[PDB]
């Protein structure tokens, strides 16, 4: 098996350096991300996806492409504390809380990490996730990490990698390790390239917006919001200016002549009544415009700020985007082969009308057998 | 670039959501199956669904299809143990992979990397061979999307890239020209200006009392009485509604889409079909799939994707499948055949 | 200039005693750049063309 010998080398030699710790992502990342999560538009798109996301039902079965009848879930205890695991983590965390913060930062970041604790024969104890903005990895000589670590200077635990711990006898890990499960990008560098993030793309719309939005508050208050710019003639004695004032002025609602009409005997007084429009500070069309960009950068039909589009939203970006990611990476080293960490999607409400409708014309063909009409519309076995 | 990194990560996404596994091919007309062991193919399935350590397959799937638009290129390594057996798959960087030439027409290796590491992979052409014809030690693949003039190899790339500088420039231009006029344009109204005769003195109680009727002042929202000495207001306009220009910018994001060859409407539920049948199955799918069945087993078997796993083709399929079902004159198996469902 | 968003008086009034100062607000329409028209049109033939 393991040749331990990848053709990542090309880049530890010179273009990195080994044994330095290098952070995950760059400070302007994470500032980035930071007021981000302040902005309407941002933050409505980002605690979208982290409520769909969390709202799908985890467990642990037998996965389809079952070649390996050597099933790797290895003890079947060990198995049934993963399912325990799964839907309760570390105390202080339910597992639907541990499904948003992960799917937040892989929406912000493009990375996921965690830790595990397993006790002494691959039943995993409990799962913590790990900030990714303060966490730093360290590199192996050929081409991989090795240990990761959490913290600048009091703390300072080196957790190694899930590829070198003490493993079991069958291939499970002894102690703790990490994951830092990692979103691919172009130039291959699989771990030594750039995140890969739709923060990366709306920069510009952002600051378009806020400039815009400063633009109208603003102008909210500073537009003197008065009509009738009245002006009179520099020769009226000013003492019965005064009395034309309060004539003009007395008509307001609730006032001793209110409506009735103003009756200036000589010395034709001049008024113009201003529009103040004020109906366009916010540039209504230069900005729907940059909201719609930020949303679609995240992948999210406009529509949703009809039910196609939901179903849309549903099976386009949260599917293949957060979940086959999330699900691959755990099922990948969390359990051993033949068993992996699989999500209900009749758990997903949007889904459900159609998983009927196609159950029911499926159940009305004829020339396929029981156990393909129910594995094509989940149902194992 | 907004609207390029969006097409992108959607040619990734869209290919990477598609579920793998090796089976039978249909035009198996190889009765002398190519299988050569039937353990080299469970460990290529095996492979297939878990590559190299710290990757999975949904994510060389995602790179290999990135890097097959941006460049046109798609390039692997493997390492096969002793008999056919692969141990784990690597996808290569595109960008500073080399390669080299025969005398005839062909690679021989590739190169990777400028200095320190050199290690020179052979191509599938030239490496040590079973005697069965699968290779003993690693190689690599390098799949190429064809062009004019042929040149298999010497050839230019053939990538949307190509034929989108003109409005990704145009695009970036404007929104240059809106993000430096949003600020630098002042915001205010009312320009109003008195005259040269007003004692400096009294025009400040003149400019505090047109300012004092913002909201929450003294006076605000009353009129303004001036005695004398006529002062002349006007409104700005500040109409900044088309900082952005866009129309012609909707045209260079429609253009830089379709070049990528996505419908419009994606950025109904018959536009996504469109988009799954029409680019992504004949754009992304039979090439990669192709090229892995060309040289990762033998004839009679070859890597296929089960198109039942794309959730927007779900009812298309149901629906044609019971229609072939109401039909008399075709034998079981052929309705079958022809809907998937092998044997 | 102290009134783009993000000055020291920003939003409110201009007053210019004396010396009556004269704007004039630009259109710079700049919204017909490509001839929409013109271009749809050469773009329809060369896809028809070729059978499109």
């Amino acid at each position: 098996p393991a040749p331990s010998a990848n053709p990542a080398k090309i880049f530890i030699r010179r273009f990195f350096s080994a044994g330095v710790a290098k952070n995950v992502v760059s400070y302007s990342n994470v500032m980035a991300a930071q007021r981000a999560m302040e902005h309407p538009v941002a933050f409505r798109c980002l605690d979208k996806l982290g409520l769909t996301v969390q709202s799908v039902k985890w467990d642990v079965g037998k996965d389809p492409q079952n070649t390996q009848v050597g099933d790797g879930g290895m003890s079947a205890s060990q198995r049934k504390a993963l399912q325990q695991i799964l839907q309760r983590p570390n105390p202080t965390m339910s597992g639907a809380q541990l499904r948003y913060s992960a799917a937040l930062s892989w929406a912000c970041f493009g990375r996921m990490a965690f830790k595990v604790s397993v006790m002494s024969d691959g039943s995993v104890n409990a799962i913590w996730p790990l900030g990714i903005p303060f966490l730093k990895q360290k590199f192996d000589r050929y081409g991989d990490v090795e240990s990761f670590q959490y913290g600048d200077e009091a703390g300072k635990e080196t957790i190694p990698s899930f590829t070198k711990v003490e493993k079991n006898d069958k291939g499970r890990p002894i102690k703790n390790y990490a994951f830092m499960i990692v979103k691919p990008s172009i130039n291959g560098a699989m771990n030594f390239d750039v995140q890969n993030t739709p923060l990366q793309a709306i920069g510009v719309p952002v600051a378009l917006y806020d400039a815009l939005m400063a633009r109208a508050i603003d102008s909210a208050d500073g537009t003197p919001n008065s009509k009738w710019l009245v002006t009179a003639s520099r020769d009226l004695d000013d003492g019965q200016a005064k009395e034309v004032k309060e004539g003009i002025e007395e008509t307001k609602p609730g006032g001793d002549n209110g409506g009735e009409i103003i009756f200036i005997a000589g010395t034709d007084v001049k008024v113009q009544e201003m529009k103040n429009d004020l109906s366009d500070i916010h540039s209504k069309v230069p900005l729907d415009d940059q909201a719609r960009t930020i949303a679609g950068n995240f992948g999210i039909p406009i529509a949703l700020l009809y039910d196609e589009s939901r179903k849309a939203f549903f099976e386009d970006t949260i599917e293949p985007g957060y979940l086959t990611p999330l699900e691959d990476g755990f099922s990948m080293f969390l359990c051993g082969a033949g068993y992996r960490v699989i999500f209900d999607r009749d758990s997903i409400p949007a889904l459900r009308k159609s998983r009927a409708d196609i159950a029911a014309t499926y159940d009305k063909v004829t020339f396929i057998t029981e156990e393909e009409k129910r594995e094509v519309t989940g149902w194992p076995a």
